[PDB]
């Protein structure tokens, strides 16, 4: 492994970058030869002096979509819901004419036409909730425009557990988080463990998420550098996985549904073939690329994940930012969270550089 090698190749990275965009704090863990390793740096809490630890937790912001997807996933396989069947089939008071073609695939992987990036700030409740998809005009039609959303997988995710008849939280805890022993992933950290609770920091001031509709689906779950790089190698090795349902679940979110140029877009996770070059999954987390509206051509039938695949995805809020990695065929991954919000392909320029020491 060379832990020496291993430990310099990411103190290497992590220091300049930190320096360079003002991050107070990062957890790191890398995952090779089976194995999670864990860095750590900085404060988690500075007015209070607090070092960052690997039970320190961190705000996931939109990396919550890949629980989402996983969730969503494990519901498909159980048989409660399908990707083919209009979105109209789990709420059938969505009467526009608009909502007419559109699968729940598409709610699921951005592709409706146009549903935009966040809710709202109007929308407080179910009645403006469902005044806001009422009234909403497409631009494009389904499966034609990939627009990376909130409101988008954010609606997919709480029509997705209806079934269950258990409400969001509940279930993903019930169906994810436990059987995977994700004991301190939260998105609703306990008043008890509000002490592991990373601060957050914008303009030089400490900040928390807020709470917003369908926040939890889309981008407010809470970790420590711990149950993420277990949930980073349960994804990438998804073989042990007891749960028959879960493991699917696991399977159907990292199955190719869209082609997007270089990319391909999954259910919350999203992958590359491997091998690939630096800048294109560099110049592609630019926000320019990332947040914008491009076309998009089926895979269909949805192949499988390929272990030959770069999946990942970036996230932040106000005052934080976290990316992960992993090449399944590599058995190799890579988790970075911290407490500023800095420039995405910053993020991704790190992961690679890093992971690239260990081929
Ligand atoms: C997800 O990463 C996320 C980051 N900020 C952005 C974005 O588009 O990058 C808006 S969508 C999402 C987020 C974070 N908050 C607080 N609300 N939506």
């Amino acid at each position: 492994v060379s832990e020496k090698q291993l430990a310099e190749v990411v103190a290497n990275t992590i220091t300049p970058l930190m320096k360079a965009q003002s991050v107070p704090g990062m957890a790191v863990a890398v995952i090779y030869q089976g194995k999670p390793h864990y860095y750590t740096f900085g404060k988690a809490d500075i007015a209070a002096n607090k070092p960052v630890t690997p039970q320190t937790l961190f705000e996931l912001g939109s990396i919550s979509k890949t629980f989402t997807g996983v969730l969503g996933g494990d519901a498909i396989a159980r048989g409660e819901i399908s990707l083919d069947d209009p979105v109209t089939r789990y709420w059938p008071q969505l009467t526009g004419k608009q909502w007419q073609g559109i699968r729940m695939l598409d709610l699921a992987t951005y592709t409706a036409g146009g549903l935009p990036l966040q809710v709202p700030d109007e929308v407080t409740d179910n009645a403006s909730l469902v005044r806001f998809y009422q009234n909403w005009q497409p631009q494009w039609k389904p499966g034609t425009t990939r627009l990376y959303a909130n409101a988008s997988i954010g609606l997919f995710g709480a029509l997705a557990v209806k079934p269950s008849g258990m409400p969001y939280e509940q279930a993903m805890t019930t169906r994810v988080l436990k059987p995977l022993k994700l004991d301190h992933t939260w998105i609703n950290v306990p008043k008890a463990e509000e002490a592991h609770y990373a601060w957050g920091y914008r303009d030089g001031k400490a900040v928390r998420v807020s709470p917003g509709m369908l926040d939890a689906q889309a981008y407010g779950v809470k970790t420590n550098v711990q149950d993420m790089a277990n949930w980073v190698m349960a994804n990438m090795a998804p073989e042990n996985v007891a749960d028959a349902s879960l493991k699917q679940g696991i399977a159907l979110a990292q199955s190719r549904y869209w082609r997007i140029g270089s990319m391909y877009q999954g259910l919350g996770w999203e992958m590359l073939n491997w091998p690939v070059e630096a800048n294109t999954v560099v110049e592609g987390s630019d926000s320019k690329v990332a947040l914008a509206p491009l076309p998009v051509v089926e895979v269909n039938p949805p192949a499988p994940p390929v272990k030959a695949s770069w999946v990942h995805k970036t996230g932040s809020t106000g005052g934080f930012g976290s990316y992960v990695a992993f090449i399944p065929e590599k058995q190799i991954g890579i988790v970075m969270l911290a407490n500023t919000s800095y420039p995405n392909p910053a993020r991704v320029e790190a992961a690679y550089h890093i992971l690239e020491a260990l081929q």
